[PDB]
């Protein structure tokens, strides 16, 4: 059964006027900005980009890629697939 989840899990993560888009749940570094309650810090693969997100808009990869994993125009959002699938756990900083 699934657990709450953590720093490292994989997702795809929805934000409105956007496809649901490979991200991971980020760790938060000592002395860095916190994000509000029952948020989690997401990091989006290919943009690089961080927002703060609900469990409602987060969707587990491996459950999802079939339906979601597929090329979109969208900039950054191929190089995110390339990333979720072959380093996702690399510092992209």
């Amino acid at each position: 059964m699934p657990h709450a989840f953590k720093p490292g899990d994989l997702v795809f993560a929805k934000m409105k006027g956007y496809p649901h888009w490979p991200a991971r749940i980020d760790d938060i570094a000592d002395g860095a900005v916190k994000p509000p309650p029952n948020k989690y810090p997401i990091f989006f693969f290919g943009t690089h980009e961080t927002a703060f997100l609900g469990p409602k808009d987060l969707f587990p990869y491996d459950k999802s890629k079939d339906k979601y994993g597929k090329p979109n125009k969208r900039k950054g959002f191929n190089e995110g697939l390339w990333e979720i699938q072959n380093n996702p756990h690399a510092s992209y900083s």
